[PDB]
């Protein structure tokens, strides 16, 4: 089932490893993203522990949405965690 849209983000300067150490494979933060950057579906600079990363934000994009990040949380060697980022229009 479609819970959270597919979505996704590249690290901007953002510096990971082979991680898989555990702490929080799964981090919960917060998205602002533009109005018109939300109906036209671009990208968004969101603030994480690995630094800046630019998240495509899905075409036509309502406040209240949740986005989780799949493969792409905190580093791990075989596969990564998920960043679950809470859609707000900004």
């Amino acid at each position: 089932m479609d819970d959270v849209i597919d979505a996704d983000y590249k690290p901007a300067d953002g510096s990971g490893g082979s991680g898989g150490s555990g702490g929080s494979q799964d981090l919960y933060a917060t998205l602002d993203v533009p109005a018109p950057i939300a109906v036209v579906g671009g990208k968004v600079r969101a603030m994480t522990l690995e630094g800046p990363v630019e998240v495509a934000v899905p075409p036509r994009t309502q406040a209240g949405r949740k986005l989780r990040l799949k493969g792409k949380g905190f580093p791990g060697p075989a596969g990564r965690g998920d960043l679950y980022l809470e859609v707000r229009i900004t």
